[PDB]
């Protein structure tokens, strides 16, 4: 039962997103652009995963939409506070879509990522994504991810499940989502 109540002033949610912000801020100058996010998605991740140009393009479209949801844009340098406001807007919109059974941006992003590893992904594939995207380079943390989630009979992870977990993790600080990335993301 996905938590749909938001908790935007909870220091743990804020911290989760500051962590991710700093993670995206290679430079460390306190500012990120859509250009850097998309380059990470397309030049870094998709290339290393050896996705087809079609998969690469659709993944890029999903990433563009997702981060535009939080106010990001090409050539626009964004600092953390504005970024976080943008995330409040994104979360709100996404939860409204989810409630109405309209596809979320996080779901569609998920569909692209899973399609690259193709309707499930394995623990090894997730460790691969973890190290390549850099969100979860500790294989133990990825194993903690697979222990956290409800896997299928094959021991693999479903996109429905990962979407529910991600809704809980990024949008609502759902207690049921805590530890989704092990100790990799607070
Ligand atoms: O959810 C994910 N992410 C969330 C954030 C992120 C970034 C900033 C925040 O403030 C909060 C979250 N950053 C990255 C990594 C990434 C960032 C940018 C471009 C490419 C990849 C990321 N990768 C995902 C992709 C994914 C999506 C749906 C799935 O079902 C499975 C995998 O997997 O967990």
């Amino acid at each position: 039962a996905v938590k749909l109540k938001t908790d935007f002033d909870n220091p743990r949610w804020i911290k989760r997103h500051k962590h991710m912000f700093d993670f995206l801020d290679i430079n460390g100058n306190g500012k990120i652009t859509l250009d850097e996010i998309v380059s990470k998605a397309s030049d870094d991740i998709c290339a290393k995963l050896e996705a087809t140009p079609e998969q690469t393009k659709r993944h890029q479209v999903c990433v563009e939409a997702f981060f535009r949801g939080c106010g990001m844009e090409y050539g626009k340098e964004i600092a953390f506070p504005q970024y976080l406001d943008g995330w409040k807007q994104l979360a709100t919109s996404e939860l409204k879509k989810w409630a109405r059974n309209e596809p979320t941006l996080i779901r569609e992003w998920g569909d692209a990522v899973f399609d690259i590893f193709d309707g499930t992904i394995t623990l090894d594939e997730w460790k691969a994504y973890g190290k390549i995207s850099g969100i979860s380079p500790s294989q133990e943390d990825c194993e903690a991810t697979f222990r956290h989630c409800d896997l299928d009979n094959s021991g693999d992870l479903d996109v429905d499940e990962m979407t529910r977990q991600h809704l809980g993790f990024w949008y609502t600080l759902d207690p049921e989502a805590d530890g989704l990335y092990g100790n990799g993301v607070p």
